């Protein structure tokens, strides 16, 4: 009767192991009575207790009395810094005010905007859409708001974990090992490292240069840390702290599309530009997965392919689901055991002249002095900086490791045996697998007890159960969900879909310090090659790519065209945009209802903006807009693409 307070409580224990010289006892089998809890140290579920002839509100006091001392007994210990951290405390000027109750704060070392797209939003407005009733994206925050997402989301003791956990993770990667490729990375060249690398990526709060600046000029620098870490000696690794979408909120990297930004914490920690160039040199092939050896890693996938892919995946299981994988504030919950397996991962591909270096970062990694850009010092424990080269590679890896045990531990599948039973696919902490519907209903309801024990909570939900997906387009990945859509050649495909509120709301802001037509017609295609199963996207794409047809687009974000955008898109997505006749009905009105519900638009706002394509195209000539089929169908207008190519920014 009262079993889901006791699964409650059992969130609440210490991760324990297997007691197999006592009785074992599941929430269910408390909540029924006769049961005398003996400890609170949890273990798939289970606790050991004696029969003793109790009723079964006083065994849930014992067990909750039984957290209750051993929380106080384990408050916070002042753990003693390590000596190869010392040096921070000798740059300390003022004393702390970050008020961290699980961190030092030693101190305070010395002191040292959204705004509209234009053409994107007038084209918006004209059909009628209220801009100001779009939801808010990328905001900014201050520093007051700053120190309290130091102190609600970072300021924390490591999780405890299961004893023995990451003996048995590595067994789960030696059942996926790549053989082929043990002890055979070395790092590479400063040609390839400077191919993918952007320039512009931040300096840390002691370092004035950015990445390009320290390329052209302090390579010697950076291989100085290499020659150091390669040699087992300490660096003086710090982070540095930055509230989300601050000016130093760059991206070393080319990302697959605004979501990346999306899922970044609140609070970003970053290790020096200097530092990001010595650890990307070397660990290169491991860090930009070159070749993948991460199962199931999207890092890499367009986001207009990803879902065609899973698709195929999908038509294979007879009744299949999908699973997602949703953990609070992953990057919170990295352990310094979590990053010690990651390390003996990485020793296995790389050769053996790397792995002292590998060692001592591993170390660094373990005791993070970090820098907020006020000055405040704290000295994290564990966890992950959202900057650290490694947050893809070593997150995903981490996360499939992760999410296969608990679902081979629910299941009873042998972790040599999730191959034949399950497809996994991950960026990061985000993903899903799927697999037939019994063990995914199973993996569901087990798997939030056996996830918080690995040191891995998931998002508090309706009762205690991971979210399933019963019908193909209700996965979400990438902050996006599979719509279809169907082309005049008698075939569909899915595409990348999501609120219209929100893709209007991207596409019409920014952050600027570059406010022009070559970004905004470069923003317009890269939302055109996502979004044109959406008509009212797409039609404010065409319109925006139709203006002053002689400026080029720019390159600063995710995909730019040379030469004919209609002929760019049809080269990636493989159909005519003129070839798109039917987005499925049933999506495009769960994905329009917030358009409705906040008043974003009017009973009119469709018709005038396909007015505004028609009154367009029907003049003689060539119209991007008759690319649209019921605009040229309107019109009595084609459109004839020249030459084009879809390319990446930067």
């Amino acid at each position: 009767n009262l079993t889901p307070l006791f699964e409650e409580l059992l969130q609440q224990c210490p991760p324990g192991g297997q007691n197999k010289t006592a009785h074992m006892v599941s929430a269910y089998q408390l909540a029924q009575g006769n049961w005398m809890p003996t400890s609170c140290h949890v273990f798939m579920g289970t606790i050991s207790a004696r029969r003793t002839k109790t009723h079964p509100y006083e065994a849930y006091v014992k067990l909750r009395e039984l957290v209750e001392e051993h929380k106080m007994k384990t408050l916070c210990p002042g753990s003693s810094l390590g000596k190869h951290n010392d040096w921070i405390i000798g740059k300390i000027k003022y004393q702390g005010n970050l008020r961290t109750k699980h961190m030092l704060n030693p101190g305070k070392v010395a002191e040292q905007h959204n705004v509209y797209n234009k053409t994107i939003g007038s084209v918006m407005t004209a059909t009628g859409i209220r801009l100001e009733k779009l939801p808010v994206v990328r905001a900014q925050t201050d520093t007051t708001n700053f120190h309290q997402a130091i102190r609600d989301k970072i300021d924390k003791e490591e999780n405890l974990q299961t004893p023995g956990l990451h003996k048995k993770l590595m067994e789960v990667f030696n059942a996926l090992k790549r053989p082929e490729l043990e002890s055979s990375y070395d790092a590479v060249e400063w040609e390839e490292l400077e191919r993918g690398i952007n320039r512009k990526g931040a300096a840390g709060f002691f370092e004035r240069k950015n990445i390009g600046e320290i390329l052209d000029s302090e390579k010697n620098k950076v291989e100085e840390i290499i020659d150091n870490l390669k040699k087992g000696r300490n660096i003086k690794y710090y982070e540095t702290a930055i509230p989300k979408n601050e000016k130093r909120d760059v991206n070393d990297d080319w990302t697959a599309g605004d979501f990346v930004d999306e899922k970044k914490p609140r609070v970003i920690q970053y290790p020096e530009a200097k530092t990001r160039l010595a650890i990307t040199k070397v660990m290169y092939k491991w860090v930009k997965q070159k070749p993948v050896v991460i199962p199931g890693y999207e890092g890499k996938t367009p986001l207009f392919q990803i879902f065609d892919k899973v698709k195929k995946e999908w038509d294979q299981f007879q009744n299949p689901v999908a699973v997602s994988f949703d953990t609070k504030a992953w990057d919170t919950q990295v352990t310094t055991k979590d990053l010690e397996l990651i390390k003996d991962i990485q020793k296995y591909y790389f050769k053996k002249k790397w792995h002292k270096f590998i060692d001592t970062l591993t170390m660094h990694m373990t005791e993070v002095p970090v820098i907020c850009a006020d000055g405040e010092v704290y000295i994290r424990k564990g966890q992950r900086g959202s900057g650290q080269p490694d947050t893809s590679a070593g997150n995903s890896m981490l996360n499939v490791l992760t999410m296969v045990y608990a679902f081979c531990e629910a299941t009873g599948v042998p972790y040599k045996s999730f191959d034949r039973v399950a497809k996994i696919h991950v960026c990061g902490d985000d993903g899903f697998l799927i697999t037939e519907r019994a063990l995914g209903e199973k993996f569901a309801s087990k798997g939030v007890q056996i996830l918080y024990e690995a040191g891995k909570p998931q998002k508090i939900t309706e009762g205690d159960k991971m979210k399933v997906a019963y019908q193909f387009d209700d996965i979400e990945f990438c902050s996006h969900t599979p719509i279809q859509v169907r082309w005049s050649d008698n075939t569909s495909s899915y595409m990348p879909g999501r609120n219209t509120t929100t893709i209007l709301a991207k596409m019409a802001t920014r952050l600027d310090s570059r406010g022009t037509i070559a970004y905004e017609k470069a923003v317009a295609f890269s939302f055109l090659l996502m979004y044109s199963w959406n008509p009212l996207i797409r039609r404010i794409c065409l319109l925006v790519l139709s203006t002053e047809l002689q400026v080029k687009p720019g390159k600063s974000t995710t995909y730019y065209y040379e030469g004919d955008p209609i002929s760019a898109y049809k080269e990636v997505i493989g159909h005519n945009l003129f070839d798109l006749k039917r987005t499925s009905f049933e999506k495009l009105a769960k994905l329009n209802l917030s358009m409705s519900v906040l008043g974003a638009w009017t009973r009119h706002t469709s018709k005038r903006l396909l007015q505004d394509c028609v009154n367009m195209g029907v003049k003689e000539g060539n119209w991007l807009v008759n690319a649209d089929r019921l605009v040229s169908s309107k019109t009595g207008n084609r459109y004839i693409p020249g030459e084009g190519h879809t390319l990446q920014g930067r």
